[PDB]
């Protein structure tokens, strides 16, 4: 990973869900969410840089991959089911852990 590209990436996609009018090209959008919520799991967070090594929490800030692509995975579930709009409604869900999450790490 950078890092850059995945976040913006995260971003991108979610952009795309706000006009995606269906369930197509919400899931297309959201299938890329995932891959670059899967490489961003691979990357170095610079707000926990200068963490511990093997700090419990650095280890596992993994733990909000874990929650938000948990998320994705039932938003999908929406619009791969054709509920498009209720996935577009709980977007507005994956925003708090790249907001409030974001303040902790970010
Ligand atoms: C829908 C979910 C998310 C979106 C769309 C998102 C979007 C973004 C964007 C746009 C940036 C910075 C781009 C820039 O300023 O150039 C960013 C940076 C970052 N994000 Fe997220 N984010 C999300 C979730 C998360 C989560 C859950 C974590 C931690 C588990 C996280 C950790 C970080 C970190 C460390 C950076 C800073 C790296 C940098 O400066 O580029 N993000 N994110």
């Amino acid at each position: 990973a950078d890092l850059e590209d995945n976040m913006e990436t995260l971003n991108d996609n979610l952009k795309v869900i706000e006009k995606a009018d269906n369930a197509a090209q919400v899931k297309d959008a959201l299938t890329k969410m995932r891959a670059a919520a899967l490489d961003a799991q691979k990357a170095t967070p610079p707000k926990l840089e200068d963490k511990s090594p093997d700090s419990p929490e650095m280890k596992d800030f993994r733990h909000g991959f874990d929650i938000l692509v948990g998320q994705i995975d039932d938003a999908l579930k929406l619009a791969n089911e054709g509920k498009v709009k209720e996935a577009q409604a709980a977007a507005e869900q994956l925003k708090t852990t790249r907001n409030a999450y974001h303040q902790k790490y970010r």
